[PDB]
């Protein structure tokens, strides 16, 4: 059975793994795991209350982990017992995964040095910081790390390592399985195509978040820098 | 404050509502549930566990009412508190709206008579015995009722109703802000665009569960008739 593991933490954006999960747990021959530092409730950043299964001392060996992102992202990037945990795992695994600002994780952890790699696009400038060589494409792959962009990330970058675990004809089964055709009725997702006035709004909104995760940024490449 | 429900069954496919929940929930002055018969833990068809934060009879009018769907719709179908719940709900709220197999809940509880509507390309036969105008396209509106295909629909309809109750630039900065552009690897998420083999495949799994819902469809059929 192919083992699947997703950090689940405190203020996590949990579209971010929910949507993958949902994917993935559709193949045959999976476990997924939801992995925190005790079995039991972790709250997202929305209130939405979610289960983890599973403790880091007790999850198996993974085949696939995969760091969501979210609010949660800056305790998560100066967590020493995560921080380990995600670089044992990492050692092994045929594929280490991220959505959104999951992949500052990665980099806090030291995993995206000298590594191709993307993140949220209001957070971009904290990659090159964490040793990473920032590209601003929706998924990047560099070797066995994936690092995707957008809330739904997970759900298009499952279908291909359903393809690459299984083969094509099971990826295609699920995609029609599930009816997953997106159309979104606005063309805002990327700030090159959403009026110049919605990017203002939506860059000052994180203002903020982005301060503080420079401060943390610097903290976390201090530690690499040791 | 708009007051946002979802209905969260046992069995229920959590995609189906956690997609639309992150995102209606990054909205100013919005408050959104989880229904169902008492607050607690409500497991997903995939195993997930989510927790319900209010009864039946504790929520508060609703303006927009979500029904997913899932493994679980059949037994929804003939559970008379949860028909009569979203009955009550229906007969006040701005917008009614389903994902996938939830609109065969909808069609239990009679409002798609005489409505143009949707549901999963699988089961789609079985919306015609519960009155309504079948129509094969990914949203459809009726006045008020809207009913959306594919495990996502609810993250593209969620921008539209953002768009409604607030205004566009609302619903492009929610866009922006979670980066959403989706790019599927494949194009297999319709029996139109899938390869025929993916297509049989796809049906063959489904057969045992269309044939325990027609019967259930038709006992639900029996008390519209009464």
């Amino acid at each position: 059975a192919v083992q699947i593991g997703f950090l689940l933490f405190p203020e996590v954006q949990q579209l971010d793994l929910t949507g993958p999960h949902d994917v993935l747990a559709s193949l045959p021959d999976v476990q997924v795991h939801l992995i925190w530092k005790e079995p039991g409730p972790v709250v997202a950043s929305s209130g939405l209350v979610l289960q983890a299964t599973t403790s880091f001392a007790d999850c198996p060996p993974l085949d696939v982990i995969c760091i969501p992102g979210g609010t949660g992202v800056g305790a998560l990037m100066e967590d020493p017992q995560a921080l380990a945990f995600i670089r044992q795992q990492a050692a092994r695994a045929r594929y280490v995964t991220s959505v959104c600002t999951g992949s500052l994780v990665l980099g806090a952890a030291g995993l995206l040095q000298g590594k191709r790699a993307t993140t949220h696009w209001a957070y971009h400038e904290l990659l090159a910081p964490l040793g990473a060589i920032p590209v601003h494409e929706r998924v990047v792959r560099d070797g066995n790390l994936l690092t995707g962009t957008g809330i739904t990330a997970g759900i298009d970058f499952a279908l291909t390592l359903a393809a690459e675990l299984f083969d094509a004809a099971t990826a295609q089964r699920v995609q029609l399985q599930l009816e997953y055709a997106p159309a979104p009725p606005f063309n805002a997702g990327s700030p090159d195509t959403a009026p110049a006035s919605v990017v203002q709004q939506a860059r000052q909104r994180a203002a903020d978040s982005l301060h503080k995760r420079r401060e943390i940024t610097l903290r976390a490449a201090a530690r690499l820098a040791a």
